[PDB]
C-alpha cells in the first residue's frame, strides 16, 4: 500500500469527492495477483492525505478491464456517507456493454451469485449463492451481437459479466465467461480482426449519479465509451448494414 506514480483521469473534484474515469488494465484495490499498481496506489500518490481515509476513499469498484466512472471519498465523513448512500442504492451507475448473440428484448437477470467451487478466480450463478439483480435494455441491434445499457440493484464481483453469460449472452471480449468464441460467418476481415484484438469484456460505466455527501446536491457525470468499444461498435454496425443490404437492390 505504497504511493505509486500512476496517472488518473479526474473528471471532477471538489473538497470532498473525486470522480475518475478508469481505463482498462487497472485494478482498483490490491489483492491476490495484484499487490500494487492499483487505483489505491495512484490515489496515495495523487493525494497522500487520503491515507487517513478507510481504503483510501474507495467506496465502489470496477474490474481491472472494465472501464468507467467511479467516485472516491477524500474525507472520512464523505466516505461514511457515500458508503451509506451506496447501500441505500442512492448512487446510480449505468453501464454500456456489447454482448454476444442477437437479443430480442431487454430484461432482468435475478440469479444468485457465488464463488466458483473449482476455479478460484471465477464467480458463478448458483441457487445457493447470494441474491443478485441485473437490469438491461437493448440500445442497438447488430447481426449476432447486441449493444446494451444496464443498471443494477446489487453490485457483486463480476455480476454483469456472469449474469450475461448465464443467459447465453456473455460480453464480447470477456476472457473468463466465454466472450471470445469463434467469429460469426460472413464476417469481413476488419470485423474478424477487430474481434481478435478486443481482449477485454465490452463493459463501460458511462454514467454516475449521486447526491453530494456533504451538500446533498444531486450530481451526474457522463463518460463516453472508450475508443476500443467505439471501433468495435462501428465495425459491427458496418457488418449489420452490409447484412441488411442483402436484397435492397434486388
Amino acid at each position: 500500500f505504497e504511493p505509486q506514480d500512476i496517472p488518473l483521469d479526474i473528471v471532477y473534484e471538489d473538497e470532498d469527492i473525486i470522480i475518475i474515469n478508469k481505463p482498462r488494465d487497472l485494478v482498483v484495490h490490491p489483492g491476490a495477483g495484484n499487490p500494487d499498481g492499483t487505483v489505491l496506489n495512484a490515489l496515495l500518490h495523487y493525494y497522500p492525505p487520503i491515507a487517513d481515509v478507510p481504503r483510501a476513499g474507495i467506496v465502489h469498484r470496477l474490474d481491472k478491464d472494465t472501464t468507467g466512472l467511479m467516485v472516491v471519498a477524500k474525507t472520512v465523513p464523505a466516505q461514511t456517507r457515500l458508503v451509506e448512500s451506496l447501500q441505500r442504492r442512492e448512487i446510480t451507475r449505468e453501464y454500456e456493454a456489447v454482448a454476444i448473440g442477437h437479443m430480442t428484448a431487454g430484461g432482468t437477470v435475478d440469479e444468485p451469485i457465488s464463488r466458483h467451487p473449482t476455479k478460484r478466480t471465477h464467480m458463478a450463478v448458483h441457487p445457493m449463492g447470494k441474491p443478485a439483480v441485473t437490469h438491461y435494455r437493448i440500445m442497438e441491434h447488430f447481426r449476432v451481437h447486441t449493444r446494451l445499457r444496464l443498471r443494477l440493484e446489487t453490485g457483486r464481483t463480476h455480476q454483469i459479466r456472469v449474469h450475461m453469460a448465464h443467459i447465453t449472452h456473455p460480453l464480447v471480449g470477456d476472457p473468463v465467461y466465454g466472450g471470445r468464441p469463434r467469429p460469426p460467418k460472413g464476417a469481413s476481415e476488419a470485423f474478424i480482426s477487430t474481434l481478435r484484438k478486443f481482449d477485454r469484456q465490452a463493459l463501460h460505466a458511462t454514467m454516475l449519479r449521486l447526491y453530494h455527501p456533504i451538500s446533498g446536491i444531486e450530481m451526474e457525470w457522463h463518460a463516453p465509451i472508450p475508443q476500443d468499444m467505439v471501433e468495435l461498435i462501428e465495425v459491427m454496425r458496418a457488418d449489420f448494414e452490409e447484412h441488411k443490404d442483402e436484397v435492397d437492390w434486388l
